């Protein structure tokens, strides 16, 4: 169940997501990505941001020394951090991300946030009065340095996250440009749905991947606790009870009928052998153009600290 990349590999069109707050434990990220890969998955969501890629690679390594699955079948993502989009660091910074999970290469590599922050060990520096510092980068320099990647192997596809129209374009109208981005993650949900963002990534052969498709995690850090719930939509509460399913399967089921690749993140046994069943059921159109009605442009993430980065996507 894939869908072709614009330079011929295959995505599967529901992913895992492996983030989890630094309050849990990481050996949970180990027991949960072998439990998704047994459930079905074989897209996973990781990234060099997360702190996780050692449990997430030894559980794909698991898998394939258990004779489960086979490295082929398993789709695995990192992402670069801003932290390292001076064209130099991309590299060392992947071949550390692949040391890290054990693995030879990526499936895909993304462009995490288009907000380049300071070099450095820290995944946040902050200056003096404890605010973010910032770095101009020019992000076509860090595009080639993705692009070397893929040529040296180490990436089969490389994409971007975070990516809004303009941003994207940079890529697109760049000089000498050798491959254009697989795919575009984004927050996409029915309450904020990227609607006319997804027909430009259309238009140009470029995969748009919804995370935070169930709602976000709600981490107190980037969250308001009065902003919507949006697993407790009316809306999306009675086509489960309609379709005897569960309004997290509403969600995902929305997504991938409407040429969205969706990703969902679940620590809880259940709830991951829970999400492969969207293949299971099908949304009249009736039901997706209700659930079309509910979006309110509602960022699940906001940050006033990165609101003044010149780069800064929405
Ligand atoms: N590119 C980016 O900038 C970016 C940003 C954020 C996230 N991501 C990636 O996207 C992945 C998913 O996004 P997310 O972190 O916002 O989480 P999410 O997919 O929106 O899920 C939100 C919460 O819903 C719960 N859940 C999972 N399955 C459920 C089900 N069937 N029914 C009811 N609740 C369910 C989960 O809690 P339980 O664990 O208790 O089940 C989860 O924490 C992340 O893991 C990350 O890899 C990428
Ligand atoms: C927009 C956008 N642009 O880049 C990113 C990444 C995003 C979305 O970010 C999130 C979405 C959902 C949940 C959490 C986050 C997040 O924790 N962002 C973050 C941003 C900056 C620094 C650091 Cl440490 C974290």
């Amino acid at each position: 169940q894939c869908v072709k990349l614009n330079d011929g590999h295959f995505m599967p069109v529901l992913g895992f997501g492996t983030y989890a707050p630094p309050e849990v434990p990481r050996s949970k990220a180990l027991e949960v990505t072998k439990l998704a890969i047994e459930a079905g998955f074989r897209h996973i969501d990781s990234a060099h941001l997360y702190n996780n890629e050692e449990q997430v690679g030894l559980a794909i390594r698991s898998k394939i020394a258990d004779g489960s699955v086979k490295r082929e079948d398993i789709f695995y993502t990192s992402k670069l951090w801003s932290t390292f989009h001076r064209p130099e660091l991309v590299r060392p910074a992947l071949e550390n991300s692949l040391k890290k999970a054990q693995l030879d290469y990526v499936d895909l590599y993304l462009i995490h946030s288009p907000m380049s922050l300071k070099p450095g060990e820290e995944l946040s520096p902050t200056d003096e009065n404890g605010k973010v510092i910032f770095d101009i980068v020019d992000l076509c320099t860090t595009w080639e340095a993705m692009e070397k990647c893929k040529d040296a192997g180490l990436a089969k596809s490389i994409g971007v996250s975070n990516f809004n129209r303009r941003q994207l374009e940079m890529i697109l109208n760049k000089p000498g440009l050798k491959y254009k981005p697989v795919c575009n993650q984004v927050e996409c949900h029915p309450y904020f749905n990227r609607s006319k963002l997804l027909d430009f990534c259309k238009s140009k052969d470029i995969v748009l991947v919804a995370y935070s498709a169930l709602g976000s995690q709600r981490d107190k850090r980037w969250v308001d606790p009065n902003s919507p719930v949006l697993l407790e939509d009316p809306v999306l509460c009675a086509l489960a009870k309609k379709h005897k399913r569960t309004p997290a399967l509403i969600a995902l089921r929305y997504q991938l009928q409407r040429g969205v690749v969706v990703l969902a993140k679940s620590y809880n046994e259940q709830r991951i052998r829970q999400n492969v069943q969207v293949f299971e059921f099908q949304l009249t159109a009736e039901d997706m153009k209700a659930i079309d009605g509910l979006d309110r442009n509602l960022h699940y993430f906001n940050s006033d600290s990165f609101a003044s980065h010149p780069n800064y996507p929405y």
